């Protein structure tokens, strides 16, 4: 009949009663941690402030002074290296204040895993839509390429490409807010790709078009290419390079041309647009931007293996 | 010379030794509530389960039995709902797993809030971006009705505007997934009218164009006008509704009327394009679920103020 509803009801009583008790002890325990940090905040206000005031007595320590002063100094640099060293490994499991972009996206929200494991599974996951998102666009960017031809096609390809590039943009601003720090050049160039991208998806299919698009499309699949190579090397060290090197030359210099093909094709036909000088100087600022940051890289792992 | 630098290292050697104690502290405590919330989950299994198992009982009790059995059904279904209530109240408070569309953008990562002072900071501030970026839209957008005529200019608002609704969903998504529930139609929503401005962003620059921009502008003016006075009456209650209902409705029919305009449009001229369907089509499909989903909870409203 229903006595069973009412022993299973008798026995969820007591049971959930536990559970809220559970969940008292939860709240506490939520509210001990939010105090907890509130705490820490001042650890970390000693972090900057000592450290940057032990920082300007060195600085001011430059001057000559006797032997005394010179050892102490040294000492004073010595020390401090395994001192920031300890002070960023503490502030690092700290739940810390959003950036700029993703403050202006995600509102103010709170986005720290505070969890090296949750960082592992973070970074995997990185890897893995990267690489998923970067087979589906050599498909579909091979067949645009070569099984026809047609303009809604092409903006659907630029659709695709300008929302792979913010949304990775999002993806790895979490990344640098929650981990290792890659600030640099490889923020600005998905910024400067996307509005590409944006400058070729309104152009009046006029002739320029049917000058240009075979390229463009060519270059897009060998730069796809290259990403879905990036991977390996990424998951399994400085052998790997020797290999990478010449592919990662050939594209920026298949970018060049490409830059050269459109910042010249702008001076001979009937007319032209805005459009070829507007998207021919971002692919001159992508090859500066790229070869620059490259080399200086390659140099500066060259010369810390030098030592 | 050095003797105070000597003496403040030597104070903040013990003070971030007290400092590295609360530390230790803070990180036990980090792993105590990781482990209580493993814990409540089986909480959360209880609440799915057995909740919906005395709700399949209920079920079965609807066939006709005496009178202790439709007595009993009676104070179960009398309990039930504070039950779910208590239990949906208890579950509040627990980081949730991310959805569909927040996972395939930011990864596999937490947000919701667990503070109801934090859910209010939230929203209070989702409601200060949707202002401020519907007022600078309105601007925008009658600037560029009226004080020049270029199509770089219809560009740059068309992708303002897809921007904006894509940053919307993101938003509003984060707050479906942490507080209350704005299920329906107001995702497709923004889901529709990105695409709609999307479609228009590849307009060649014929006639149709010439006979539609001015329309067009001027809805889209209109449009942010409605969200900007929409914010008031969220703010500060049925006496509101009053008077916006007339331009609600004001809004959807100049909606529907250049849904039609367009429908119609392809069909006399030389020729068109694709774009003509394929833009007049989303417009039709917003006055259709806007004026349904409106019409459909002011009726709600009004049942609910009938009893």
């Amino acid at each position: 009949p229903l006595g069973d509803c009412l022993r299973d009801w008798e026995d969820l009583q007591q049971d959930f009663q536990n559970i809220q008790e559970t969940h008292r002890l939860y709240r506490l325990k939520l509210e001990e941690l939010t105090k907890l940090q509130n705490n820490c905040t001042s650890s970390i206000t000693r972090q900057k402030k000592r450290l940057q005031e032990l920082a300007l007595a060195l600085k001011k320590c430059k001057p000559s002074l006797p032997a005394e002063a010179e050892g102490a100094a040294q000492e004073l640099e010595n020390q401090m290296k395994e001192r920031q060293g300890l002070f960023f490994d503490m502030e690092a499991y700290l739940p810390k204040k959003n950036g700029l972009y993703l403050s202006l996206v995600l509102g103010n929200v709170n986005v720290t895993l505070l969890s090296k494991q949750a960082k592992f599974a973070y970074k995997d996951e990185y890897e893995k839509f990267k690489l998923y998102l970067t087979i589906i666009l050599i498909l579909i960017s091979f067949t645009c390429r070569f099984l026809l031809n047609s303009r809604v096609t092409d903006a659907a390809f630029n659709f695709l490409l300008v929302w792979y590039y913010c949304t990775l943009t999002i993806r790895e601003s979490i990344l640098i807010n929650n981990g290792s720090r890659i600030k640099g050049w490889w923020v600005f160039h998905h910024y400067v790709s996307t509005f590409l991208s944006g400058v070729m998806l309104t152009w009046p299919d006029g002739l320029m078009y049917q000058k240009f698009r075979n390229q463009f499309l060519s270059f897009s699949m060998y730069q796809s290419f290259v990403q879905f190579l990036q991977y390996y090397y990424q998951s399994g060290m400085w052998r790997g390079l020797t290999f990478l090197l010449p592919f990662l030359f050939f594209g920026h210099f298949w970018q060049l041309f490409n830059a050269l093909t459109l910042f010249n094709l702008a001076q001979d036909p009937q007319c032209k647009e805005w459009q070829v000088l507007m998207c021919g100087f971002p692919f001159l600022l992508l090859f500066l931007g790229n070869f620059f940051t490259t080399l200086r890289v390659v140099h500066h792992k060259f010369h810390s293996q030098r030592h």
